[PDB]
């Protein structure tokens, strides 16, 4: 049937700040295009090597979003006001969505903690597994 | 057949300490209620934004448990005795269990590192995918 | 059919350094032995409790590799030159591979950041879910 495994990956994104959730370019799954219109998707946003730069306990919020908006989110933050070096802080987020609710796409998004610039310069992925009771 | 994707999520838990693994309230999957009695479950415990508070290199242990007890565990810990700010330390744990062994539920659990108080104040999830050779 | 859930887990590995990706002993899935020769695998490398020791902002790179080499990688790093204590830095990596390309096994691998010694002394896992459009 429909291939039940969906995936998108990137190796970089332009460095930005944001006060709201904004798409991480390339982390996008087109569910409607796949003909998936019911059942559930287990979605994993994997950003294994991010870093944040800023002047006030930097960090990044990440979200899984659909056309209906944010379904789940989280963040990492450093434990010092201005880290001596902004270390790489692995981040994974997992959510399960009902496609029947009207889901046509899934995206990874990010937002600044305290004005931080947001850095991806290596592999990151957005994955989904489709399940049905049919 | 049985919907092969199971999930539970929370956005907070009462702040506690524990010297043993104790349930994270709400992170519970009822496998027996779903009629799943054989095959395997790939379980993901996702706690993307925890923090620990304490006086001695704080942290949190997390576990995946069934009615048979802990199947897998791990922790995060800070790298300073008393962090200047207790940053958010994303945590994910993945284990695969044989349901045929007698599994009726799956839970997320947590335990203090060195007496730490344990904090969830945003999204966290427990997910499972059922697979069968049938 | 073929059990669509594959998993391997360990609780320790000999402490090593490496300037290249080297196998994490025991984190190995034999895909060919399972008779899986097409479709896709969603692979998760879960190293929830590693630490790195070294003198120069320590860390560990991790990779998912097949017989064809590295498909995805990432790292954690500390935010201090010589951490007061090398805290536990949870790490997860997720990649989806096309088995049809000629994949016969999947492995977790690791490599030093800046000469770090690499430590696993508790649970770690390598998991895969097989999906087919057939
Ligand atoms: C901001 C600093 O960034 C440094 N890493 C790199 O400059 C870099 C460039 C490419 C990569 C990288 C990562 C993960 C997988 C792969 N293959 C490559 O890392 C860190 O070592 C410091 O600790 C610190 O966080
Ligand atoms: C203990 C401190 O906690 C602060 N965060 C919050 O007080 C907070 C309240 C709600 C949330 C939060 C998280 C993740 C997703 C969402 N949507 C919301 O965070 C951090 O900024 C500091 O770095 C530090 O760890
Ligand atoms: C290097 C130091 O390592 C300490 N942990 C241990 O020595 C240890 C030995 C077994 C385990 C361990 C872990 C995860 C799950 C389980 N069950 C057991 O941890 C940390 O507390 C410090 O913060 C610090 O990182």
């Amino acid at each position: 049937g429909h291939m039940p495994l969906l995936s998108a990956s990137i190796v970089s994104a332009p460095v930005v700040t944001s006060e709201t959730y904004v798409d991480i370019p390339g982390l996008y799954l087109d569910v409607a295009k796949a003909g998936i219109r019911d059942g559930k998707l287990q979605v994993i946003l994997n950003v294994p090597t991010p870093y944040a730069t800023g002047n006030n306990f930097p960090g990044i919020y990440f979200a899984i979003a659909t056309n209906q908006g944010v379904v789940a989110d989280g963040c990492f933050t450093y434990s010092s006001k201005v880290p001596e070096s902004t270390g790489r802080m692995p981040f994974t987020l997992v959510a399960t969505i009902d496609v029947g609710s009207g889901v046509t796409f899934v995206k990874g998004q990010w937002k600044s903690v305290r004005g931080s610039a947001m850095h991806i310069d290596s592999y990151a992925s957005l994955s989904a597994i489709w399940g049905t009771a049919a």
